[PDB]
C-alpha cells in the first residue's frame, strides 16, 4: 500500500506544556491552535511486504537514527492497530523556510499519521487520526483537523484528541512569524515537557488553564480579538515563566524576542490590532486580523535583529492528495 | 530645635525576593526575604524636630525634595509622632552616594536611616526589632537595612510581626555584589504599584506558599557558606519573582533585552568555573553575586558586555547607625 498526506503547522493559542502521560502523550492542560496554510509537509509512506526494517527519507536525505526510531516506533502503532506487520518506507518533505528554526513535528506527524494509515488500507475518523497523531506528537494531534483546534486533554488514549473549534474561514486572522537572525539551537520540547514538573508555578498553571481556554474559545466563536490578544500573551507568559522556573531552567527567549514583545503590546496599544506568542523558541508570532498584516509586518521588520517576517494565514485540515 | 539625630544606611540586595503584600498600607508582606546589605552606598539622614515648623520639610542633596517624597516621608514621620506621642513637625536632610541616573534604588536605605535618626531625635531607644518594625511602614525592603550584614525578614501577619533580624554579620561571608548598570534603562513601573500587581498573576499563590523551601536553603547555604546552593537559589528565586511579574495584569517586563545577555552569560561562566550568580529586582539591572576573590574577574566579564554602562562593586554592609554629624 501507498498513500500521500499533506498536514499544515501550527500556532498554539493556549499552550501545550507537561505531560501527564509522556508515552501516549496525553497534556497536563488542553489547548487551541490555528492552522498555518503556506507552511506545509507532504509525506508519502510505502509499505512492502518483508522489507526488514523502516526506512526514512527526509527533504531527500537519509534521517539521523534519532528521526527514524521516532517514525518507526510510531509506524508499530499503525501496525499493532492494522494488524498487518509490514515495514515502510517513508518519504517526507516540507516546504519550511531554509533557517528559520521552525517546528515541523506537529505537520509532520500529522501527515504521517494519515499517509501510514491510508496507506496500509485503513479509513480512520478525524478523530481517531488526531488521538493516533497525538501519539507521535502531541501538538500532531492539532493538525488533523483544521481552521481553530482545540485539544481535548483528557486522562486517557481515547479522551484525548483535536477537534475544529471553527473552520479557517470563519476569522481571516494572519500569523505573522518574526524569524530572529541569531537564534540557537534549543533543548527540544520533549526534554522541555518532561522538566516542567520542576517548576514550583507548573501546577498553578495547569489548574488555571480552563479559565484560559474558556476566553481563548468563546474568543474565536465571538471574533473578538482583543480578548483573544491578551489571553494568548498571558498564555503565552506563562509557559515560559514555567520553562524560566524549571531545574535546569529553560530560556529560549533571545534578547530580541523580549524587544519584539514590548513593540506588539505597545503598536496594539496605540491603535494596530495585533498580539504576540513564543513557542519553545525565540521567533515570535504576531497574530492580527489579516487586515492588519502589512502593518504589523512592516514595523516586525524595521527591529533590529529580525532577520525576515514569515506571513501565514489559517489553514485547512490534513488532508490525502 | 526640640533633638536632633543623625543616621547611615545601607541599600540591600535580595537573595530571597519580596514581592506582594498581605497588608498594602502596613507593607506586611505575603512571603519572607533575605538580603545583603552593600557596605559602599549609604543615606545619611538628619532630622531636627522644630517648635516653629507647621509641616515636615525634606532636603535630599542639599535641594527640595519633590512633593511625592516628601509625602512620603511626612507620613512616615507622622507614624513616628503618634509612637512618641508628640505633635512636632521637622526638618529632614539626607544625603547619599548613589551614583547619579544608575536606576538604584535608595528607598529602603533612605527608610531606616530616617526610622534611626527620627526616633532617636524624638528621645526614644528602640530595639533593633522595633527599628525594623517602623522602617517597614517606610518602604518594606527598609525594614531589612536596620539589621546589619546578612538579613532575614520575618513575613509575619500584623504589624508587631513583621520584621527583619541579622542572620550573620558582614565578615561571616566575603560575597561580592557586581551592579551591572544597564545604559539604556527608562522610568519602570514603580514597586508599590507592582506588588499590588501581584495577585493578579495566576502564578503568585504558589510562588508565595514556595517560599519557606527556598528560605530554608538560602538561610542554611549563608550559614554554611555554601556558595553554590546559594547561586541556584538566588537565580531561581528571581526568576519566580519576575514570572510572577511578567504574568501580572497588565503584565510588569522589568527585563531589558541586555537584562537577558547578563543572565545567561552569568550562568554560563559559573558552569565554565568562575563562581557567580544573577539576581533582578524590578527594573533591568543585573546584580551578580559572588565569593570575593572573583569579584575583579567578574566585573572584567561584566564591563564588556555591550550596553552596561557601568559596573558597580559593593561588598556586605552592616547595620543601621547613629552618627554624631
Ligand atoms: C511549545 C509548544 O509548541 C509545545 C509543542 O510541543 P510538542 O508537541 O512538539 O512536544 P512533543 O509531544 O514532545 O513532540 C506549545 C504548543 O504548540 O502548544
Ligand atoms: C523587587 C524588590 O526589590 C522589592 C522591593 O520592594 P520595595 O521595598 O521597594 O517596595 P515598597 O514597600 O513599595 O517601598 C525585591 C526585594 O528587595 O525583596
Amino acid at each position: 500500500g501507498q498513500a500521500t498526506a499533506i498536514a499544515h503547522p501550527n500556532i498554539a493559542f493556549i499552550k501545550y506544556w507537561g505531560n501527564r502521560d509522556a508515552v501516549l502523550r496525553i497534556p497536563e492542560n488542553g489547548s487551541i491552535s490555528m492552522n498555518l496554510a503556506e507552511l506545509t509537509v507532504k509525506t508519502t509512506v510505502i509499505f512492502e511486504k518483508h522489507s526488514r526494517e523502516d526506512t526514512l527519507i527526509l527533504n531527500g536525505a537519509l534521517a539521523d537514527e534519532p528521526a527514524l526510531k521516532r517514525v518507526s516506533h510510531f509506524l508499530d502503532r499503525v501496525r499493532e492497530f492494522a494488524g498487518i506487520s509490514w515495514h515502510a518506507h517513508v518519504i517526507s518533505e516540507n516546504n519550511f523556510p531554509t533557517g528559520a528554526g521552525i517546528a515541523s513535528s506537529a505537520a509532520a506527524f500529522a501527515a504521517l499519521a494519515l499517509a501510514a494509515t491510508s496507506a496500509i488500507g485503513l479509513h480512520l475518523s478525524e478523530r481517531d487520526l488526531s488521538r493516533l497523531a497525538r501519539k507521535g506528537s502531541g501538538s500532531a494531534c492539532r493538525s488533523i483537523p483544521g481552521g481553530f483546534v482545540e485539544w481535548i486533554p483528557g486522562e486517557t488514549d481515547e479522551d484525548s484528541y483535536a477537534v475544529s473549534i471553527a473552520p479557517p474561514e470563519h476569522w481571516a486572522l494572519t500569523d505573522c512569524i518574526a524569524i530572529l537572525s541569531t537564534q540557537h539551537k534549543p533543548i527540544g520540547s520533549t526534554q522541555g515537557h518532561a522538566l516542567a514538573s520542576t517548576s514550583p508555578l507548573q501546577p498553578a498553571r495547569v489548574a488555571d488553564t480552563p479559565r484560559r481556554l474558556e476566553i481563548v474559545r468563546r474568543a474565536i466563536l465571538e471574533r473578538d480579538f482583543l480578548s483573544l490578544a491578551e489571553m494568548i500573551e498571558h498564555d503565552s507568559n506563562l509557559m515560559h515563566a514555567v520553562m524560566m522556573t524549571s531545574t535546569p531552567p529553560l530560556f529560549y527567549w533571545e534578547p530580541v524576542s523580549l524587544v519584539i514583545m514590548k513593540s506588539v503590546r505597545e503598536w496594539r496599544e496605540s491603535g494596530l490590532p495585533c498580539a504576540y506568542t513564543l513557542d519553545a523558541g525565540p521567533n515570535v508570532h504576531v497574530i492580527c486580523p489579516s487586515e492588519y498584516a502589512e502593518e504589523v509586518i512592516f514595523r516586525l521588520t524595521s527591529i533590529p535583529g529580525v532577520q525576515t517576517v514569515l506571513k501565514a494565514s489559517a489553514g485547512d485540515s490534513a488532508k490525502l492528495i
